[PDB]
DNA sequence: TCCACATTTGAAAGGCAAATGGA
DNA sequence: ATCCATTTGCCTTTCAAATGTGG
């Protein structure tokens, strides 16, 4: 009720203005990094101007985005020039065959051990915490429902 | 053989997907170093569908040959590649219009289909865009409709 | 230059799940 | 290291902006 009203105020000032001044989502996201050192994916900033974020997650980023605002109004070309050195934020994708694997892997060993982990992670070319994170999610899947 | 191109086409980008991904690079990566390596920046959707020959056969084989050498490129000389950026371009703006004024443009249909001159220079300093775009948007519109 | 119509191409948003943080 | 929740981004894809060609 208090923070929602004012939230949905600054997701139509922050499209608006991105529009003006002829920024796509990415760029804004993409520019965060650049003047933050934290770079933000163009799906993020979507979900902040569509409101699909939760509250705090919001809340977390509006300092960066009022931040970026301000920014623009002014020295918009430096920025445009400035974006197009990572903290990057990776997220791995695994190929269709080797996630499969680790799905046969699974559901015949719902937990397997750090002496698992290891082997399979070289066998399958990938790093180690890949894997182990992986079974902890495939895990969480499960619970799910 | 018209089928033998799309046994070579489909090996390809079999391949392309395989190197991209061991090599860590998203496909947004590869479609800007292309920009980096040819001139000419792509999107991840235009990597993407090609990735899966969602394109045209012939869309497919222009951009061939620029995808084979960033895989000749990309076995080697990975560290410099992805040190440039995380020099433009050229390429390759589109503008997103905002809802009220495409909407303000429909308007304008089916009122009218074919304004001329005339009503291209009224809307176009009216609602802020290019005078390009307004007549490009009518276009647009106009082959909507015969579909 | 304009127009038809064919064709290339990308911003944005959905799906799912990888990585992160707290206990 | 786990489980659990929550943050976050890769890939996908729709729809249309832009660009190409021939009149």
């Amino acid at each position: 009720k208090a923070l929602q009203k004012e939230l949905e105020q600054f997701a139509k000032l922050l499209k608006q203005k991105r529009i003006t001044l002829g920024y796509t989502q990415a760029d804004v996201g993409l520019t965060l990094g650049v003047l933050f050192g934290k770079v933000f994916s163009q799906t993020t900033i979507s979900r902040f101007e569509a409101l699909q974020l939760s509250l705090k997650n919001m809340s977390k980023l509006r300092p960066l985005l009022e931040k970026w605002v301000e920014e623009a109004d002014n020295n918009e070309n430096l920025q445009e020039i400035s974006k197009s050195q990572a903290r990057k934020r990776k997220r791995t994708s695994i190929e269709n065959r080797v996630r499969w694997s680790l799905e046969t892997m699974f559901l015949k060993s719902p937990k397997p051990s750090l002496q698992q982990i290891t082997h399979i992670a070289n066998q399958l070319g990938l790093e180690k915490d890949v894997v182990r994170v992986w079974f902890s999610n495939r895990r969480q899947k499960g619970k799910r429902s």
